């Protein structure tokens, strides 16, 4: 069965519908661009990271929004111990605060953990941590991920290399992604809020899915939208 959608929000001609109905959910259709932040390899001097670094702004004392920054305002550079060593540490706005500010371990690694990235001033009710169901109607594949990171006002519809990986779409930061609004993303806002593991958040994103009727309820849901 087709679900009853009310709308709740817009952002760059992408309607956010309200799912009726439990567990709480809003959905939205879009594209989906790469979010390399938090990769520990994203960022590095003279733009020997997988991203161009100036991406993350500039990396010579000036608006750096890519990570954390030192003194004097250059990027926090890796040591021995972190990933990679040298490159800059990359953020993200969800973080785990068993690390301190300057560990690339703080930080949601893009590479490894799938993760969807919702605008600023538009998280619509869901906070960092929360889980949610993303599908592609292009290539039948799908993933569960967090709410990672938070993107500009004005943008919809981008996440992590991973999510890109798990979702057959193009995870290069430089040259990947797509504008084609073929993503459809689930979000389950007050579902978890907080850092934990992901087996953890993966394990409750599953249980909700399965409360709320799964990917095929999702699938015909995609064709409304
Ligand atoms: N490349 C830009 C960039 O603006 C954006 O990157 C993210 O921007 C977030 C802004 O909210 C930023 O969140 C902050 O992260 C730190 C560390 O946890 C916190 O202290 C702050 O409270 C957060 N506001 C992210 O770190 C950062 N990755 C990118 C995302 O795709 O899109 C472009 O706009």
């Amino acid at each position: 069965h087709m679900s009853e959608l009310s709308e709740i929000d817009s952002v760059a001609g992408v309607t956010i519908y309200s799912v009726d109905g439990e567990p709480k959910s809003f959905v939205y259709k879009a594209g989906f661009a790469i979010d390399a932040d938090g990769a520990p390899n994203a960022y590095a001097p003279n733009n020997g990271g997988t991203d161009f670094t100036a991406n993350g702004g500039d990396d010579q004392g000036g608006d750096w929004w890519g990570g954390p920054v030192d003194a004097e305002g250059y990027p926090i550079k890796q040591k021995i111990f972190d990933p990679f060593p040298g490159y800059y540490v990359s953020a993200t706005a969800h973080f785990n605060p068993a690390y301190s500010e300057d560990s690339p371990y703080r930080y949601i690694d893009s590479n490894s953990i799938p993760f969807i990235v919702l605008p600023g001033n538009h998280s619509n009710g869901a906070k960092l941590g929360d889980v949610a169901l993303v599908y592609n109607e292009k290539t039948g594949d799908n993933c569960y991920a967090i709410y990672g990171d938070v993107g500009p006002s004005s943008k919809i519809g981008q996440g992590s290399v991973r999510l890109a990986q798990a979702l057959k779409i193009d995870d290069n930061p430089k040259a990947g992604g797509t504008e084609s609004r073929i993503v459809v993303t689930l979000v389950f806002p007050g579902s978890v809020g907080k850092w934990e593991t992901p087996k953890r958040w993966f394990s409750h994103a599953n249980q909700l899915t399965k409360a709320w009727g799964g990917l095929s309820r999702l699938k015909t849901l995609s064709d409304q939208l």
